């Protein structure tokens, strides 16, 4: 298929990279893996570090778009994805301190 690098956003905070592009083809739709390998090859970056948010195929437009996430390290990708693993949904404890003697 054909890929077009729309824009490349940087994020040193999360340690990732928001890259946008458009996938074009003439027949059977491409596989996220195919696109990934393509991008990884395009950005000469690692696949493991390269991730795809979600591809969206148009209607009889022979074109699919999908945002990818390029990371500098996997260690980060883990911790980053480990941030949404610590969420609450209930009142916390309380508070109290003091002694004597």
């Amino acid at each position: 298929m054909d890929i077009k690098i729309i824009k490349d956003k940087k994020n040193p905070l999360l340690n990732r990279r928001e890259l946008d592009f458009i996938v074009k083809y003439e027949g059977s739709t491409p596989s996220r893996n195919d696109v990934r390998n393509k991008l990884a090859a395009m950005l000469n970056a690692p696949l493991e570090l390269l991730v795809i948010q979600r591809i969206k195929t148009e209607y009889g437009m022979q074109e699919s778009k999908g945002y990818a996430k390029l990371y500098e390290d996997a260690d980060r990708m883990k911790q980053v994805e480990q941030e949404y693993v610590l969420k609450r949904n209930a009142v916390p404890g309380s508070e109290t301190e003091g002694e004597e003697a």
